[PDB]
């Protein structure tokens, strides 16, 4: 583990980490996607091999030796906002006990569901409350990945301000 687990984020693409793994905002079927699915898919598209796997579940595939956990997130234009909620943070749940199996000592990991599986909706706090309920009792380095300016200033308020 980590000498003094943090989190951190980092506004940039995740396909350039500089963390011992990286968790995929996946589709179900194990497609090459949009936005950060699309990046991880050129980045590591060897860990495309078998990856599908259902909403609400993680399931890691190793690039040579680096793995990239693929976290499926539900769209939330097809699910009620209740059932939507539970499957996010079920696939926060399973990302932290990959990333515990894994052993490694820090984790490169998106806001899943706040992009095209949003439902046009701003889920910024949904999805990070879910990612700390489930990080927070692993020790690796956890580093947030965004792309939008004002959601860097969210995420960095709300990191800082549990510390
Ligand atoms: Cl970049
Ligand atoms: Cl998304
Ligand atoms: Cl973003």
């Amino acid at each position: 583990g980590a000498m003094a687990p943090s989190y951190r984020v980092k506004r940039m693409d995740i396909a350039k980490n500089d963390e011992e793994c990286v968790v995929n905002a996946a589709n179900p079927r194990g497609l090459p996607g949009d936005g950060v699915c699309k990046a991880v898919y050129k980045k590591w598209p060897e860990s495309f091999k078998n990856s599908a796997t259902p909403v609400g579940t993680a399931k890691t595939v190793m690039c040579g030796t680096y793995p990239v956990i693929h976290a499926v997130g539900p769209n939330f234009s097809n699910y009620t906002e209740s059932e939507g909620d539970r499957e996010l943070a079920a696939a926060y749940r399973e990302v932290a006990k990959e990333v515990t199996r894994l052993g490694v000592n820090s984790v490169a990991i998106p806001l899943l569901s706040t992009g095209v599986y949003s439902g046009g909706k701003d889920r910024l706090t949904q999805s990070l409350n879910h990612l700390f309920t489930a990080m927070d009792s692993t020790d690796a380095d956890v580093v947030i990945y965004c792309r939008d300016k004002e959601w860097e200033k969210k995420i960095s308020e709300a990191i800082q301000m549990r510390t």
